[PDB]
């Protein structure tokens, strides 16, 4: 009951991190709109889930993301919490192997997307003194070899966080962030898929952690209930969810 | 039911943030040792809650605190989560007016203390799979004025607790600390009546924050509970319960 | 003569921090190559200091900059340090306020520009040991009022700063940031002027330091110059000149 | 001719990094005294430096760094900077290994003797509106393994340089602190000699930069001349030299 009779939209719900944080949420008493580009994962967690249900939307497209909007409010009469949660890690590359292009349209996914949501949501947010959560990323703040737009989103996304939770504050609206590090999801996968070696790509990941092992979704899910329901204090943090990854590290020439 | 069936203990457990954090788990289902080195809020404490118990105990004396923790294990039968809350922050003083006496005072009871309790309780955790809570402070990582030895002592609060976290990780021991900002404690009104103004002392602390008031006992409780009961990837973090105080701030002559 | 024989590129060079990061690489012994989009300011600037010269690029449009570091390479023969300094700061803005079209175009200038001249510059530093060096900002880090877009761009420069430096680490080539805070530039009094009170605002910006002024060009160019030429073990560091700015900050409800 | 004219005492001064800070300071023009509680290496330096004497003090003794300061006065006249660098690392310790005895006495060396000499040195250091510069330790931010009492007096370090540089700003004295990473130095000689295959023990300290190599006393000398001499508009930073080893990092049980 710790989030009874509240509306969360979870965009990217549809699989990986986004359908751990719809299930927590659900789990706590919520009803939950699943976002996703994706039909596949977000419908049949609709038909799995009493109190969530499946909406089409591209959150790169302004369009999608007013309709979601209007739909939810239409639906449930409320709006309590955005979890912007849909993004992408592209395979590794060089800096000298990316480009503008890509960098522009992965700015669009993982910084744009949860601004325009934001955006469109505020005004209901504001109404029911509910509260922004964005999934950014621990590289973000430390860096990450081969991912240089990727990480300079991620950047973004943490500071955007915490502008937007100075300019909400006077209105009751909180406004934080989750940084996972490796969680073991659908993309994790699809990554070390392409490596040479996957099993010995995976184990590096489990072993980047002092805990030995990748992140669950429930995992985060559970860090974006507590921000949504318990952390009434909390504006404007970075809660990392990385299992201690960040911790610790001639001869001088 | 949350974390039902666990042992916590809770130092400076008798009033303010302590006593927020007690009822807080006493409210998740977990059996609860108020430690504190003043019987009178403890007791009465005790005598409220059904699932804790008070136990005298000053956490700057070594045999105190070896006590403490045999009590807790023949009483209880395990322990799960220690929570290293008792701490003080002196009246302002400019620093001509501190002494190295003064800080190691502090020093014994807002660092040491918390390390003395951890290393006797260690042993518990691991055979529990337990966790180790640090109540540290905001202005550890960001500073504040007349205050050079409190903020030295929390700055070794949540540097400590990092490299705990990494020692104790093949153990499978989570190690994280809490940072407060303002919150509204007995320590914090007794300062304030230092002041030439206490009423306009009050009125600057509550507008520190963008959130406009200060924190309760309540917030840093609930941080702690998901903590100890949901946060199992989390390790090694230093979680913010601040109101967003950290955010934001001839001519150049 | 700290940097004799070396050759800079400093973007948006013409004013304000630019013009100051300029002056105190010629004075450190540098050729220096003023990148602007205005001529004004360069062309004079290039008039008054022997070793400088002027070259008119805008930095969001890609063959200007193709052509910045094809006629450096052709005019000196080297390239040893790019100074990333071309940005904007728009008005204060209200989030509801901001559009994705005004995100968009100042992602262009503050991110983007900076990573186009990276790119082309890096297998020209790669041959010479050269160095980055990016012009964030203070609140990339802890953010600010009224200006999510302003913020989200500079998290982006920190954030990308680390992941370069990451990469480029193997080719001898360090990536690092000056994040400035409040420093008096012509940026600085257009923003003010557009105030009610354009005083005031000034006034507030100088108290907004510990050290009760705003900084100056020059004291962001020594930071250059330092990380340039002296700091050969430090890569993907955020260098603070902000006067201390980030230090310090019924009633709980 | 950077800090012609002006006074500096680095404790540690007789080798290591404290040495490369006396050696950078003398070619920056100042002159300087070497604290040191071992005479042999302070006091070949005297002889070596012109412009450098060495004065036999132990920075956890009171009347000894009275007399240090008084000393400095005595001869030289004036006072602008202290370097607060005598510190120690112990062996790694496992948690249970360390006592609070031993974690007392590393608090007595590398916290207190640095309270200590800043506090008798301040009101010299205001008469000449000089500047105090801490040696910290990136592992203070970051947590290391089987050193918890070490980084506990680091984060203490890091933490107290910004509470005091918020009071001495009025005053217009600056407070900045150094974070080394891995810098070979016969500390980090005397440390890999324990360990069972020392070659690889230092093999390793190498690796974890992504530099690939440690760092030199003379690199950190650099950056504290620039905190003296140049860095006018920074205070409470802290300023890593750690060649980036802070940058970057079934399965998910
Ligand atoms: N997995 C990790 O290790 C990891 C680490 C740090 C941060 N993150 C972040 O967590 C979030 C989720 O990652 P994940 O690993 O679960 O990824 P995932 O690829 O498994 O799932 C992402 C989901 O988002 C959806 N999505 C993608 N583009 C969309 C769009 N334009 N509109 C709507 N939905 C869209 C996908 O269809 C998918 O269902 C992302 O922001 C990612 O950057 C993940
Ligand atoms: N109140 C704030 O704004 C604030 C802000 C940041 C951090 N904190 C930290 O939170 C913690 C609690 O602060 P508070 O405001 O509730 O303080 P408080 O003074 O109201 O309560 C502290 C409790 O600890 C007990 N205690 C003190 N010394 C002890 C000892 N040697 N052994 C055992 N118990 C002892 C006291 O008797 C008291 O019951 C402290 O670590 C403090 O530094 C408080
Ligand atoms: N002034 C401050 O307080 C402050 C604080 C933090 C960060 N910064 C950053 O410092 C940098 C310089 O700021 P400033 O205050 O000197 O600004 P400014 O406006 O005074 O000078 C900026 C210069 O960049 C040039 N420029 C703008 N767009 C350009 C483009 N597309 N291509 C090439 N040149 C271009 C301008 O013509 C001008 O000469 C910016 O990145 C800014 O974000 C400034
Ligand atoms: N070497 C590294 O990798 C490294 C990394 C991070 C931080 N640091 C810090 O840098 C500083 C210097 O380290 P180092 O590696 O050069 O060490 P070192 O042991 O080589 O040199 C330390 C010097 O300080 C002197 N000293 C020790 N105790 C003293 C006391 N009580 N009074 C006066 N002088 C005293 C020693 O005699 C010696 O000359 C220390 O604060 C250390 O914690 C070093
Ligand atoms: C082969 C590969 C490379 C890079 C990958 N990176 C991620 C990721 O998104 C991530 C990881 C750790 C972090 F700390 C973080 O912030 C993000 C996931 C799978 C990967 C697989
Ligand atoms: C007159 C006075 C002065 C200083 C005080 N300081 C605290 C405190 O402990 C604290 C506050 C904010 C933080 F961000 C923080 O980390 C700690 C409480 C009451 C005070 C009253
Ligand atoms: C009226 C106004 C508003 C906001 C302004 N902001 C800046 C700025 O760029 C800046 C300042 C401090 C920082 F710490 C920082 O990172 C950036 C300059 C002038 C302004 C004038
Ligand atoms: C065998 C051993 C173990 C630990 C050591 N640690 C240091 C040290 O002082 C240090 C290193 C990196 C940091 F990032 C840092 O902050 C401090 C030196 C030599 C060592 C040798
Ligand atoms: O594909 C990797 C993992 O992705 C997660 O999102 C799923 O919950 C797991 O069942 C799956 O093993
Ligand atoms: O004394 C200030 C406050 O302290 C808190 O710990 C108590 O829970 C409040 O009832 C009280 O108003
Ligand atoms: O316009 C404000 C300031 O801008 C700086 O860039 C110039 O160097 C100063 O002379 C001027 O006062
Ligand atoms: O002992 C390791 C290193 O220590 C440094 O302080 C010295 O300057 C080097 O010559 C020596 O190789
Ligand atoms: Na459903
Ligand atoms: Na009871
Ligand atoms: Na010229
Ligand atoms: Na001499």
């Amino acid at each position: 009951t710790r989030y009874a009779g509240k509306v969360v939209v979870v965009t990217g719900g549809g699989r990986g991190i986004g359908a751990g944080i719809v299930r927590a949420f659900v789990n706590s008493g919520a009803r939950v709109v699943i976002c996703d580009k994706d039909e596949s994962g977000g419908r049949a967690l609709e038909q799995e889930l009493p109190g969530a249900v499946f909406i089409l939307c591209d959150v790169t497209q302004e369009d999608d993301v007013k309709t979601l909007v209007s739909e939810t409010i239409r639906r449930f009469g409320r709006l309590d919490c955005v979890v912007n949660n849909a993004g992408h890690h592209p395979p590794p590359q060089r800096p000298e192997e990316t480009s503008a292009q890509g960098f522009r349209q992965l700015l669009e996914l993982n910084l744009l997307g949860t601004y325009t949501l934001t955006k469109l949501a505020l005004p209901y947010l504001r109404k029911s003194q509910g509260n922004v959560i964005n999934i950014s990323s621990l590289v973000g703040a430390i860096g990450q070899a081969q991912a240089v737009p990727y990480v300079a989103t991620k950047g973004a996304v943490t500071a955007m966080t915490k502008a937007l939770a100075l300019d909400e504050s006077p209105y009751g609206v909180r406004v934080n962030c989750i940084s996972p590090g490796n969680i073991w999801t659908p993309l994790w996968e699809e990554l070390a898929a392409l490596m040479p070696d996957p099993r010995a790509t995976i184990r590096e990941g489990m072993l980047a952690q002092p805990l030995g092992r990748m992140g669950q979704p429930a995992e985060v899910g559970a860090a974006a209930v507590f921000l949504a329901s318990e952390a009434n204090f909390c504006t404007g943090i970075e809660l990392l969810v990385t299992g201690g990854a960040e911790l610790g590290y001639a001869p001088d020439i």
